[PDB]
């Protein structure tokens, strides 16, 4: 049964809010993005209306097979009505067609549901400038002090180079990249467009980048494997075993794999810091972790939250323990202690 976070009280509204089969009083359904713990639920037999982005509404449509008539494209940054309520999608710095939605219910609250995102002081000087808000329904996938992880473009700094340096040494040597979802993207284009290579990946993948709106993507993907030495891989894959085993499917083409594993956070950026990052090595085989983040740090989350100074918090993550909970309720005290609201 939907839970109260899923809800946008005053309205027949819900967000990402699809796998609770037909929920009750509900005219419209929001999808923030297309990840699948969000869209769960969506198949080609979803009959009510769906909001999202012009994104995200080619991923429904050519992946999920949902028809074309309950599918509702918005423009962002462009105030639109829906059942006779202002609703503005924003970008959610999160992944390709990921918007914040906020809703100007007709009694005159405001509400701002960030989705999943990533706090960005480009922001501050949207529409959100211009007014008050409400309630916040917040992305916490990392409100703790512990969570620090560089920025995004230093990320790609670091990528770029340690993979455009591992080719110019040995330039029979491949680069691969982990990939489950999209989101990402920058990483493998980045280190493809330096690398001077199209990027290879399977059909399936292929077509799932084809939906995204990119400039020119057709000059710069391919399924051609034998034509590319970018390639993406399954992020489960990325392993020994996985990486030995698509090296023999080069055919005599590659004598190194140079992996990258985009991950969230993990518990080495606690201390070691971005440039001092190293590989897993098991001969040929060098694996790295790099911290890509399409989520706030506890910083840019904070940061955030003090210049919006909402008058109500909704945890829309980690809700489902009460020491989670627990622990961002004070945070929220904090941050609003110390910012005078
Ligand atoms: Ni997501």
């Amino acid at each position: 049964t939907c839970p109260f976070y899923k809800k946008i009280p005053g309205t027949g509204f819900t967000v990402d809010a699809f796998q609770y089969g037909v929920v009750e009083g509900c005219t419209a359904y929001f999808l923030t993005h297309f990840h699948s713990d969000h869209y769960a639920g969506l198949s080609k037999h979803f009959t009510f209306p769906v909001y999202c982005s012009e994104i995200t509404g080619n991923l429904l449509k050519n992946k999920l097979h949902v028809q074309e008539q309950y599918i509702h494209p918005l423009p962002l940054d462009t105030e639109c009505i829906v059942n006779g309520v202002k609703v503005v999608l924003l970008d959610a710095n999160h992944c390709p067609g990921a918007v914040m939605i906020l809703f100007y219910l007709p009694n005159g609250t405001v509400i701002l549901h960030t989705g999943d995102f990533r706090a960005d002081p480009s922001m501050e000087r949207s529409l959100l400038a211009d007014q008050k808000v409400h309630m916040l329904y917040l992305d916490t996938t990392y409100c703790s002090p512990e969570y620090t992880f560089p920025s995004q473009q230093e990320v790609i700094r670091f990528a770029i180079n340690t993979a455009f340096e591992a080719v110019t040494l040995n330039p029979h040597a491949l680069v691969v990249c982990g990939t489950y979802s999209i989101g990402k993207e920058k990483v493998f284009l980045a280190i493809a467009d330096v690398l001077g290579s199209k990027v290879g990946m399977s059909q399936e993948k292929y077509k799932t980048l084809q939906c995204l709106n990119i400039p020119e993507i057709n000059s710069l993907i391919t399924t051609d494997m034998c034509s590319s030495l970018v390639h993406l891989l399954p992020m489960m894959q990325i392993n020994f075993k996985g990486l030995q085993s698509h090296l023999k499917k080069c055919g005599g083409k590659y004598n190194q794999i140079l992996a990258f594993r985009p991950t969230g956070w993990t518990h080495s950026n606690k201390f070691t810091r971005i440039a001092d990052v190293i590989p897993q090595t098991k001969g040929n085989i060098s694996i790295y972790g790099i911290p890509y983040s399409e989520h706030s740090s506890y910083l840019e989350m904070k940061r955030f939250v003090q210049w919006l100074k909402p008058q109500k918090i909704i945890p829309t993550v980690n809700v489902g323990t009460w020491k989670s909970r627990s622990t961002m309720e004070k945070y929220f005290r904090e941050w609003k202690l110390e910012a005078g609201y």
